[PDB]
């Protein structure tokens, strides 16, 4: 039969009040002849009705795909409430249910360190600025870079990695022209996480 997948919101969306965290329920392998797909949502057991459901969409393997999107309350997601998507077809009683929630467990605050380029990289045209982020729980987290009050784009961040003590760590690498680093520019690694004061902290880095 069909398959259902339930996806959490983005960490950044849950941590900033101004953004719109959403839980997404995706049904694949729907058949043309299947009666209209229906979605019931529950939040900690209670049915709710603000979900937006998109009309079904043909995939190339001759199946259909259906998505229902539930806007969630930041506080609720962070409080560890359980979102349940229940999926069925208009007429038949059979249904499929899926449940998701934030990771359970004592949250830990991330320590954020900045590392300048290795002296050995200094001979190249571009250098790597490193941001180590360690000791955090849960793994849901967001890392960004900026400079001169404007976002930097040329960075990549590793996935969270599980440490011995059950916390997570990761690295972020911002690549910049040597000429920009030694002119004395300040670069900032920004980290967003539920255990940080105001869900936010920032650590800066320039040539010493």
């Amino acid at each position: 039969g069909p398959s259902v997948f339930l996806f959490p919101p983005k960490p950044k969306d849950t941590l900033m009040i101004s953004r719109t965290p959403e839980v997404t329920c995706v049904v694949v392998d729907v058949s043309q002849e299947d009666p209209e797909v229906q979605f019931n949502w529950y939040v900690d057991g209670v049915e709710v009705h603000n979900a937006k459901t998109k009309p079904r969409e043909e995939q190339f393997n001759s199946t259909y795909r259906v998505v229902s999107v539930l806007t969630v309350l930041h506080q609720d997601w962070l409080n560890g409430k359980e979102y349940k998507c229940k999926v069925s077809n208009k007429g038949l009683p059979s249904s499929i249910e899926k449940t998701i929630s934030k990771a359970k467990g004592q949250p830990r605050e991330p320590q954020v360190y900045t590392l300048p380029p290795s002296q050995e990289e200094m001979t190249k045209n571009q250098v790597s600025l490193t941001c180590l982020v360690k000791g955090f729980y849960p793994s849901d987290i967001a890392v960004e870079w900026e400079s001169n009050g404007q976002p930097e784009n040329n960075y990549k961040t590793t996935p969270p990695v599980l440490d011995s003590d059950g916390s997570f760590f990761l690295y972020s690498r911002l690549t910049v022209d040597k000429s920009r680093w030694q002119e004395g520019n300040v670069f900032s690694c920004s980290v967003m996480h539920e255990a940080l004061h105001n869900h936010y902290t920032q650590k800066s880095l320039s040539l010493s």
